[PDB]
């Protein structure tokens, strides 16, 4: 009869997050006498997985009599945090029981799934024509390989930079991505996407939204007139607020210089580009001032004369 040898068939093990791992293990002879333990690392602080003499291990179970030679386990629930190399070790007999020969090594790999992609654009408005930022966020997949693309509406954007992280090892990786986007006059109703693929995904990316409606500011055209009234010493005198968003806008009649009257809009039409029109009108040497405020700018006016 040989020597006793500690043989560990899998140099490596693949498993699913939430799933059991199997390490196998069997020792070729049964003396000298003593326990198999399992082990995560090796040399300085490694970590008791199992002893097969006592302490509880609700997660580990025993994959097959005292002629017992297969020393296996099965490790259920498994996390990211599992991964690592177990070794399998023969003890002898003792008190306490002393080091004998060790198996040469699983290691365990765990593969887990991107998180939803987040997408954030910036946090104050811009208006068509100027290039915001918006972020993309995925944590905690492995391997490390991924693919991040950004969409406008269907068209796969160019303009963006990616980053995974840590560049060296771990159980889990995340990957931010900043993607530059032009806005158009037609971004009320548009989206920008960020798509994520992983080994982990059965064929289907994950995707975050953005909707561009809460990004875009389109300002109002302001156009002052002034309509026939059947009654004399009256005149009708209108602004038209047209073509705005979002829809916050505040309207003061001037007189010269003279409040005469303020006003929000209330009850507007809407175009097919998302944006909306709102038209005021007061009953009147004379300037007449149309001062509008929208979403928190600054004012912009149009002024009149009278007949
Ligand atoms: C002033 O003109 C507007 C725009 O045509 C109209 O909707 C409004 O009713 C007019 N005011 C009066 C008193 O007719």
């Amino acid at each position: 009869e040989e020597e006793l040898q500690v043989i560990q068939p899998d140099k490596s093990v693949s498993v699913a997050a939430g799933e059991s791992a199997i390490l196998h293990c069997t020792v070729t002879s049964l003396i000298p006498v003593g326990p198999i333990q399992w082990f995560r690392g090796a040399g300085p602080a490694r970590e008791l997985i199992y002893n097969q003499k006592e302490g509880h291990f609700p997660r580990v179970t025993t994959v097959s009599k005292r002629e017992n030679m297969d020393f296996s386990i099965s490790i259920s629930n498994i996390t990211p945090a599992d991964a690592g190399t177990y070794y399998c070790v023969k003890f002898r007999k003792g008190s306490p029981d002393t080091e004998f020969k060790s198996g040469a090594g699983t290691e365990l790999s765990v593969r887990a799934k991107p998180s939803a992609p987040v997408v954030s654009g910036p946090a104050a408005r811009a208006t068509p024509q100027h290039t915001v930022s918006f972020t993309c966020e995925s944590h905690g997949f492995s391997p490390r390989d991924i693919t991040l693309k950004w969409f406008k509406n269907g068209n796969e954007l160019s303009d963006f930079q990616t980053n995974v992280d840590p560049v060296g090892e771990s159980v889990s990786y995340s990957i931010h991505s900043t993607a530059k986007v032009v806005l158009t006059r037609e971004d009320v109703h548009s989206q920008v996407i960020c798509e994520v693929a992983h080994v982990t995904l059965q064929g289907d990316p994950l995707r975050g939204t953005a909707n561009l409606s809460e990004t875009i500011r389109v300002p109002p055209t302001l156009e002052v007139t002034q309509q026939p009234v059947r009654a004399e010493n009256q005149v009708n005198v209108t602004c038209q607020v047209r073509k705005f968003y979002p829809q916050r806008l505040q309207l003061t009649w001037l007189e010269n210089g003279n409040v005469s009257r303020t006003e929000t809009a209330s009850t507007v039409t809407e175009n097919k580009d998302g944006t909306y029109n709102w038209m005021s009108w007061l009953l009147v040497d004379v300037k007449l001032t149309c001062q509008v405020e929208h979403d928190g700018q600054p004012a912009v006016s149009k002024s009149h004369d009278l007949k």
